[PDB]
């Protein structure tokens, strides 16, 4: 039996959770063969024999409507009770289980060191009043200089819109219906104008050549920028600078705060041959064991990825080694936070909000 299993490619090393879920899957599974396949939830369904994979939560509503995924039921769970209940919640759908969480993640407001008054800050508009508006269009921005912020991309800027807005509106909503591009929110669109206001136009739309989702980490430890807002894995692609900076959530509205978090899950194929050995695959992947050695480094020279696991168990175990795990476990552990979901037709909603979004933005 050969499986073929597709891990999220979102990630600072793919290759260390491939090797992960191959060591892990061989320690009780020796004699079934994995054949790892890329596939990217962001722009692409389920192929009808990719059996097991990791996809962005904003998706899952349309998968399981379209009738992709088969659900795990309380006994296809391993050790639900060390998952973080917000991410075991927002993996379900029609009152199943269809997903295991395995990453999460979120925008965090990275600030250096000395820079206490940054440190007090706890949404954009304290920011404004702190680094104010971009004055260079450069890439990347001066020397502790602006803001430093990835908001290139449609998808990216939509999602930042629709997160916002469950902020604004101070409801959470896992979007099964999803809102009207007009008359779009006001309040929204300020809030991500002043975030490209702070950024820079430019800066903030940038692209690399390379494809590197990390490169204004790397600007940040090189001394570009005084504040940076980017995931948590950010830290990663900062190496030996990831223990001088200091970071914090940040909210998008002043008054009222749903912390959001993107969540990957496992999913398994409706149309598997082999349900329980997927199944058994899925929980693997998600396992603890496997995500911890998934983020820690697995070679010289290699950094923490500094992904969010969605386990209590990794976050125990890495925090000794790796302190930075701590204030990270403390983020995720909040009471009130939340896995972003969006309704069934996110993909048409998503081709119409790029027609509209980057004009509204300017």
């Amino acid at each position: 039996i050969t499986l073929k299993v597709a891990i999220y490619p979102y990630v600072p090393d793919p290759a260390r959770f491939q090797a992960a879920v191959l060591d892990q899957w061989q320690r009780q599974e020796p004699g079934v063969k994995l054949e790892f396949t890329d596939w990217d939830s962001y722009s692409a369904d389920p192929p009808d024999d990719l059996d097991v994979f990791v996809l962005d939560s904003i998706f899952l509503s349309h998968f399981v409507d379209a009738g992709y995924l088969l659900p795990f039921g309380s006994q296809d769970i391993d050790q639900a009770e060390d998952v973080l209940p917000f991410a075991l919640q927002g993996a379900k759908r029609n009152g199943e289980v269809y997903g295991l969480p395995q990453i999460l993640c979120t925008n965090l407001l990275f600030y250096r060191k000395g820079d206490l008054k940054i440190g007090q800050v706890d949404n954009i508009y304290e920011l404004y009043k702190k680094i104010g508006t971009s004055h260079s269009e450069q890439i990347p921005p001066p020397q502790n200089k602006g803001l430093l912020i990835n908001m290139a991309g449609g998808t990216t800027k939509a999602s930042m819109y629709l997160e916002a807005l469950i902020d604004v509106t101070g409801q959470y909503t896992e979007y099964d219906l999803l809102p009207p591009l007009d008359p779009l929110n006001d309040k929204v669109i300020r809030g991500l104008r002043l975030l490209i206001n702070m950024a820079g136009e430019k800066p903030s739309q940038y692209v690399p050549e390379d494809g590197d989702a990390y490169v204004r980490a790397s600007w940040f430890a090189q001394g570009s920028g005084r504040a940076f807002i980017g995931y948590s894995e950010s830290m990663m692609r900062m190496g030996d600078y990831a223990e001088q900076v200091r970071f914090k959530p940040i909210s998008s509205s002043a008054g009222q705060d749903i912390p959001l978090f993107y969540s990957d899950v496992v999913s398994v194929n409706s149309k598997t041959a082999h349900p329980e050995l997927a199944k058994k695959l899925a929980n693997v992947m998600a396992s603890a064991d496997t995500v911890e050695q998934a983020l820690r480094p697995q070679a010289d020279g290699q950094y923490p990825q500094y992904l969010l696991p969605a386990r209590h168990q990794v976050y125990e175990a890495l925090m000794q080694d790796y302190p930075i795990y701590s204030e990270l476990a403390q983020i995720v552990n909040k009471p009130s936070n939340r896995v972003f979901r969006l309704g069934p037709e996110v993909r048409t909603w998503l081709k119409d909000a790029k027609q509209v979004l980057p004009e509204a933005l300017g």
